[PDB]
């Protein structure tokens, strides 16, 4: 792909984080803690899942960023509406305001409803995410495999400002402690 020139500097918004997440000083890395991280509750925090939003809001233009997923067993990545549900249980779908892909149990899937099987020969260590607001497109790229396309959501109905979306996943197995990291431009 040739989307690299739309690169944006994403930082994580601590106030939206699930209370077990640990975000680095530079706000560029996040991991699952093994306990509550001693923060007060607020209406922005994702309560049920290890999720956090980017601070940036996008309402126009073309945007690109990259995320490092090295040695993780489970995660979700993409974008979401600023007004997605924070509390209780929900599925990641465009109907609920999410445009995402994930790794779970050794398979990759796009967060359509129902979910769509992805075809990835080279397990990615870094994922590229491209948003074209005007066109209604969210695309995902395998940076480990020379930028090959993973998935394109088209005919998106964003219906609001968009925020970068992250889920570090649970660590029930003891094999999923590694962080998500925003990669440098
Ligand atoms: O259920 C758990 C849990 C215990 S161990 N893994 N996570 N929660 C509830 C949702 O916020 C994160 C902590
Ligand atoms: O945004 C939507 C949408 C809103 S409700 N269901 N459809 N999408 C996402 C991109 O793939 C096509 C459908």
């Amino acid at each position: 792909h040739h989307h690299h020139h739309h690169m944006v500097h994403i930082t994580l918004d601590r106030n939206t984080a699930n209370s077990w997440l640990i975000i680095s000083k530079d706000r560029r890395q996040v991991r699952m803690g093994d306990t509550h991280q001693n923060v007060s509750d607020n209406k922005e925090r994702f309560s049920n899942y290890p999720m956090v939003l980017g601070a940036q809001r996008f309402s126009s233009g073309k945007m690109y960023w990259e995320v490092d997923v090295t040695q993780k067993e489970a995660w979700d990545l993409g974008v979401c509406r600023d007004s997605v549900q924070r509390k209780g249980q929900f599925s990641l779908s465009p109907e609920n305001g999410f445009w995402t892909i994930w790794l779970w149990q050794d398979s990759y899937e796009a967060g359509t409803s129902p979910q769509t099987t992805l075809h990835i020969q080279v397990p990615p260590c870094q994922i590229g995410i491209f948003v074209d607001y005007e066109a209604g497109v969210v695309s995902f790229y395998n940076i480990t495999d020379h930028g090959s396309l993973i998935y394109t959501f088209s005919e998106c109905v964003f219906a609001g400002p968009l925020r970068p979306f992250f889920n570090v996943g649970f660590n029930y197995s003891g094999g999923n402690a590694a962080p998500l990291k925003l990669c440098p431009l």
